[PDB]
């Protein structure tokens, strides 16, 4: 797959709509907002239309290196608050892997240059949940790290002025931490769905919890 | 489409993977690192995969609102050095698209609060090139304001330190600049495509050329 | 100058602060809130204490290389969105400097590494005002270059949802943009001072008017 | 003190140099690199130049709120790059404050917007230290907090790419962490000073043994 076989595949792709699906287009132009916020890693081993089934537009997206929602990050922030705030999605989704690329850098720690800075914030939580991690077997830990990761972002996502604002406002808005891996491609919701500042509370704790009850 | 939905879809999705595509599965894990880079809008109104025709991990992922690469921006950064240092991608693609809600935003300029700043950064554009745009009709100027977006972002992109560095080292990246709307689903090349720090100059000045001689 | 003898220096200036100033402890705790924010660089040549007269505690600041306000740096926005809202400062004051070590690297261009970057910002601005630089001599550039840097964070800071959001309001708050060579120590108001959305786009206008007429 | 008094005071200020000390003009303009770089508060509470002494341009200048050093903040470490590669300073102080307005609004947690994103940073070093605080009693707490986020801003700025590829290098700068208050101005060094990765590891490690230890 080079440039020209792309670019060929396209019009060729387009061509052939007309007869497996002409309102594809049309389904597009009306209306169409979307209803959900995909957060996720730049990795994308499976897109979340083939994942989930949502047609595209259904959908607005956000995809940085390990699906990170850092507290002061002004470019997924932004996506955010144009989202929650002037498309009013219904539910936002973070949704990580197992096998994540820059998870495991995180944890290897090689010098891989200016992004290991970015995955600072990963070692944090991987230090944050040291005690837990350390009650589990090692074959576990890495995927448990994807886990906690996801978690932690949902948790953070709801922190965020923006999502705070909201909550406060009376907007009807649901967070979810979601994880697969290529194994099966087979989702696994962690359990932290955040309906308000509440909830985001009491199911960051709840789902912290049962890492640490079932381990 | 509600929560149990995507929920059950996806199990149903994964069991039926076995009967159509098994490999789907195994294609993954061997080996498989990307190729190419892809940095779209969050609006992702046709996905990459089915745009191009790639399979998925022959991709990596960045989308923020309107595809913008923000000289200061670290998250989009770190995804490019990732891509370009770590993961060695071959070709990287800045797709935009006509009826850019982000860029509608720049233009029309409502107050929707903290997205305007970064909306700011496509004004800043609409502005470099108002001639060029002037001496155009008003009926292609939104869509001539997208194509214009993506270029620059381009010519950002190749003066990034990330892409200065990496073509002086003998680093074999080419960058491309796309659009498509949603009429088709139709690829334009803007060609700006930048092979070197030379053809980023010649090849941004040549397309910017080519909408000022055309208009 | 090392270490120990900051130490050593810090303990006697503390002990002699009694004869010289003791009230100098008791300015500061009561209030005291600050009535201007100073923007500066980092070069930092001439603290703004010592320019201006001020007491410390009637200054609030941020200070980054060649004083910067870009659209999205959360950072600097952070600074000023607190200094406005909560702080409620009255003015605020972007201050260049002659010679600044900055403005001349985003010019002379050198691989620096990753400030490049940030000074691709500063490039932006040389460029925007091409003609302009072109219709002067080039001894007078340079300078100007900081005059212009300047100016154009005045513009994107009144541009700010911040800024905007303040001054539709009724919020009480004022922007200046001066600079200063070490020559003298002397500031040049560069009389794009902005008391609303409607001054912020004359003054910007009248003072590159002013280097366009002078020159 | 309104504008036109500092534009005035300037004036006279720049003049009375000549009597008081005409050199402080030709010091500055040879050399002069700095030595030291100050991350320091935008409260400003005391200059540093004042506290130690320095003339200045033996400093370069970083202010945010609360003297942080987030892993991603592309702004502070601009500042940080071009302080070491560039100016190859030997020396950085992060210099924290008892009273610090924004270490206490991340405690008191009140509605301000933009700003409470920012502040998140501190309230996850506050759970970080939770058992420590815990066992000290609570009129010691929120200084102690200050002592806590100065030191783990130290912790941050060894762990970047700048630093740690600086040390791996061969360069010698040391890391220092500081805080003062108002009572008296007087620095305390929090013994978190750091000449290379080991070091930084260590002294971390003793620094917060002594606050557990003495508490
Ligand atoms: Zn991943
Ligand atoms: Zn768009
Ligand atoms: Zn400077
Ligand atoms: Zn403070």
């Amino acid at each position: 797959k080079d440039i020209d076989t792309l670019i060929s595949n396209n019009a060729l792709w387009s061509k052939m709509l007309v007869e497996e699906d002409p309102g594809f287009f049309e389904k597009l132009a009306q209306a169409q907002k979307p209803r959900f916020l995909w957060i996720g890693c730049s990795d994308s081993r499976v897109p979340a239309e083939r994942l989930t089934g949502l047609e595209p537009g259904e959908l607005f997206v956000h995809r940085n290196v390990a699906n990170l929602v850092i507290h002061t990050d002004l470019n997924c922030l932004s996506v955010v608050q144009y989202a929650v705030d002037v498309l009013e999605v219904e539910h936002i989704i973070i949704c990580g892997h197992y096998g994540c690329g820059g998870v495991q850098a995180a944890v290897e720690n090689p010098e891989l240059g200016l992004i290991n800075n970015w995955l600072l914030h990963i070692r944090d939580i991987w230090f944050k949940h040291s005690s837990l991690l350390g009650e589990m077997p090692q074959e576990r830990r890495l995927d448990t790290l994807c886990e906690l990761n996801v978690m932690e972002q949902v948790y953070n996502l709801g922190h965020s002025t923006i999502m705070q604002s909201a909550w406060k406002r009376g907007q009807k808005v649901t967070i979810h931490g979601w994880a697969y891996g290529i194994h099966d491609g087979l989702l696994r919701d962690l359990d932290v769905t955040a309906t308000n500042r509440e909830t985001l509370e009491q199911r960051y704790r709840h789902g912290i919890s049962n890492l640490k009850l079932k381990h």
